[PDB]
């Protein structure tokens, strides 16, 4: 079996290998990449997402979210307070202000230490889940707005035509902005491209050990667990690497830099934080290997989790027994 220790693998495709997205994902899996839950892909040197980032300041962040923490430094929840709209130019200026800017630090490890020591004491503002794309329409390889749709994948694999669309989202970050521990909707894959700015640090649990993370989360967030059997779907829980190590949870970490892709694999729990002002683009995708994960994915039926119209069909076709209860929640 390839990659038995479930290490995060890093790939350097050539421009020829970068031509067929599905083929390359299958190749990575042939080398065991999926066992980690996360892989890094460094694009060929000939490739670019677009010409420049000089003309992005007039994008609107209609609902910036202030991420307010509760708990202890290594075990906390965050809630999202809605703020007034602002442009990307205004947001960048805010990110770079004395109140919000990245502190002096020696290296990535020092900044990680500062994050976990100090995150709960601040409330950074995140520009999340903004429908759109920054890929040039003439970028022909790994263009996140031009991937095969999940609906077409389900149809090719299962023979059922369904409604729904699948489009990319933009994420504008600043120092300490945080993505909580989660898997993707329906335990899909994701692909994430860091277009511009400062790095993003990721934590990931191997899919084969996801239930270990779930068990710890139930113990660490007992009221949330009583409220919902799939409360990690709420995307509010943070657990530090120190706490994970104390509890024997297998995980890995890696830092993504501008110009790099990350792929998350089905049922790979992940979390992380931004180093400073940045912009990422992400989308969910599927392969034939996803279908059996989609059938088994937990669902939030308590009303809290934010679900798109497109998830209806996935639940309806893959999880007909659950559909009734899940719809009552949505
Ligand atoms: O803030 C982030 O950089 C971030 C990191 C990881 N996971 C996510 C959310 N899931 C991916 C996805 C698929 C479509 C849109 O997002 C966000
Ligand atoms: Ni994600
Ligand atoms: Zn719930």
């Amino acid at each position: 079996a390839q990659n038995p220790n479930c290490n995060i693998m890093i790939f350097h495709p050539t421009k020829e290998e970068f031509n067929d997205f599905d083929k390359y994902i299958a190749y990575m899996e042939s080398q065991g990449a999926h066992r980690a839950g996360l892989a890094k892909i460094i694009p060929p040197k000939e490739w670019k997402a677009r010409e420049t980032y000089d003309n992005i300041s007039e994008i609107l962040i209609a609902t910036p979210l202030q991420q307010v923490a509760s708990g202890r430094a290594g075990v906390f929840t965050q809630y999202h307070k809605k703020k007034k709209a602002m442009t990307v130019g205004e947001y960048r200026h805010l990110a770079n202000s004395k109140k919000y800017q990245t502190p002096p630090h020696q290296n990535f490890e020092d900044l990680e230490r500062k994050y976990w020591k100090n995150r709960i004491y601040n409330s950074p503002i995140y520009g999340a889940d903004i429908s759109g794309s920054l890929f040039d329409e003439n970028t022909k390889q790994w263009n996140l707005g031009h991937l095969g749709t999940i609906q077409d994948l389900l149809e090719k694999e299962c023979g059922v035509v369904i409604e729904g669309v699948n489009t990319p989202y933009l994420y504008f970050g600043m120092w300490k902005t945080t993505f909580a521990w989660h898997t993707e909707d329906m335990d899909l894959y994701s692909i994430n491209y860091l277009h511009l700015g400062e790095p993003k640090t990721w934590y990931v649990v191997p899919p084969e050990h996801g239930q270990r993370l779930e068990r710890l989360a139930r113990e660490l967030f007992p009221g949330s667990s009583r409220g919902c059997g799939a409360f990690l779907r709420h995307k509010v829980a943070l657990i530090s690497p120190t706490v994970l190590k104390e509890n024997g949870i297998p995980f890995n970490r890696i830092t993504q830099e501008a110009g790099e892709f990350m792929v998350t694999f089905p049922y790979g729990y992940h979390a992380g934080f931004n180093h400073g002002f940045n912009c990422a683009e992400a989308i969910n995708f599927a392969t034939p290997r996803w279908i059996d994960y989609g059938k088994m994915a937990s669902q939030c039926s308590c009303g809290e989790a934010r679900v798109t119209f497109s998830m209806d069909a996935f639940v309806r076709i893959l999880q007909p027994e659950r559909y009734d209860l899940w719809k009552r929640g949505q």
